[PDB]
RNA sequence: UCGGUACGGUUUGUGUAGGAUAGGUGGGAGACUGUGAAACCUCGACGCCAGUUGGGGCGGAGUCGUUGUUGAAAUACCAC
């Protein structure tokens, strides 16, 4: 509400459908202004998410990431060591890894534990879990499987989530990224949601759409076009 | 003049507190030029939720931005 918030992005129009090459170009010049932030997607989906099979719910593998260090901790024993620090992990904990969680030392992003150790995971969660660092086995942070769990944090998987009123938020990394490595993340998105798409759907799918990053109006977006991202 | 729809802008709600968990939901350490106890709308209905708020007819003139997560996102206020 300030004259720095109608500075950034001033020539943005409201009345003109705008492609992906632009919103890419407009989300550069958006960053002209402020300082570095997480861009936002928000798509207002043709769904009604009060029958219960017409939630939607799903991931996608971000071919650039996600613009986060992904610091890991690992409950690593036995071979669990030697594939846990291949894969890209700085932390590689043991046994006694639930006193240095408890005692003071969060220096991490997300923690990943085997299945030899979830006897003790639960007395870890709880100071975890509303700092959002705690292992979770429905959303593919814990396996047996270290050399790929670890990618999954690495790869960037943003996992959406449709909310009560039909409306999805979705991230494609930091807003000084280049254009063409910001389209490949914003294809991907709309190439899988369209996959996960229900079975009931009635009218348009994607209807509205719109990609902001740093302190100003959306940009809007145009659903007609989903072969161009790139 | 009285209505319906589409689009666009502001505002209203919240057992319980510091912006009545500043609605629901996701992002998120940087947004603001700010004496504000206060005079000029006494928040612009409402003044019951109890203090939401005078959002600038002040002053670009500097000391309420930052801060407590103790509540079923509080915050670093916005990218709905």
């Amino acid at each position: 509400t300030s004259k720095a918030y109608r500075a950034a992005a001033a020539k943005v129009d409201r009345t003109n459908l705008y492609t992906p090459l632009q919103a890419a170009k407009l989300a550069k010049e958006t960053s002209s202004t402020k300082q570095d932030a997480t861009v936002e997607v928000a798509i207002r989906l043709g769904v009604d998410p009060r029958k219960a099979d017409q939630m939607v719910r799903g991931t996608v593998n971000l071919p650039h990431g996600t613009g986060k260090t992904a610091r890991v901790a690992v409950f690593a024993v036995g071979e669990k060591a030697d594939a846990a620090v291949a894969a890209g992990a700085d932390v590689v904990g043991s046994d006694d890894l639930i006193e240095r969680i408890q005692g003071g030392w969060l220096e991490f992003d997300a923690a990943i534990a085997t299945p030899d150790q979830m006897a003790k995971v639960g007395r870890i969660a709880r100071v975890l879990g509303p700092r959002g660092l705690m292992p979770n086995p429905k959303t593919g942070t814990v396996t047996a499987d270290v050399a790929k769990a670890v990618a999954d944090i690495k790869g960037g998987k943003i996992n959406f989530r449709v909310d009560k009123q039909a409306n999805l938020h979705f991230v494609i990394g930091k807003a000084s990224f280049d254009e063409k490595l910001l389209a490949e993340n914003y294809g991907a998105a709309i190439d899988e949601v369209l996959r996960l798409k229900p079975s009931s759907s009635k009218g348009r799918y994607l209807k509205k759409i719109t990609v902001s990053t740093t302190t100003g109006p959306g940009i809007p977006v145009d659903p007609s076009i989903t072969r161009n991202f790139a």
